[PDB]
């Protein structure tokens, strides 16, 4: 749910994950998908569209299990759904971490008139 | 739909939405409901339970028409949920208004899980 993935957000990032990426861009927080701005934006296309992927589980809702082992993110689900949907909220944190050395405060509060179409996932 | 709801809050407060109203408190945004820390985040909440009352539409993303008549958001028609999602997203963007006096930034990016757990609407 997005308690979990907030929570990783955090912990891959350090930031507060409303602040950081509650609207960023296209993609990140803002309703739907949308070219993305930079790096940090196309981690949450792709999220979005690891969200889309799902069946059987509601990525805004339901609650999964996952640990932090060595400093990593451990997806604790066997369930399809609830682990992929934890892979892809681990996917995110990760990315946005990763993608930290080109985050750009102007994409936040990114007006959506700004946002080409996205390319389809 | 997210969108109608930010631009209620939009016309009503003077305020962008996102920043102002996207992550405030423990009930403006994401993850729910919990005790409110203020009138500003009081007024998510009852704007959560609003929602919970709500048959036959979704909150965030069907989209519906309202009209800016003499300053007012007046919803459209729309159907029964729409009107009533239309209606809970007008009292909110009111409340906040009413209650911008007393906004308080340290509560934007309020960590949610730092929330008491809501009373049931």
């Amino acid at each position: 749910s997005l308690f979990e993935l907030g929570k990783m957000i955090l912990q891959e990032t350090g930031k507060n994950p409303a602040k950081s990426y509650g609207a960023y861009g296209c993609n990140c927080g803002v309703l739907g998908r949308g070219k993305p701005k930079d790096a940090t934006d196309r981690c949450c296309y792709v999220h979005k569209c690891c969200y889309k992927k799902l069946t059987g589980c509601n990525p805004k809702k339901d609650r999964y299990s996952y640990s932090w082992k060595d400093k990593t993110i451990v997806c604790g689900e066997n369930n399809p759904c609830l682990k992929e949907l934890c892979e892809c909220d681990k996917a995110v944190a990760i990315c946005l971490r990763e993608n930290l050395g080109t985050y750009n405060k102007k994409y936040r509060y990114h007006l959506k008139p700004f946002c080409k179409k996205a390319d389809p996932c």
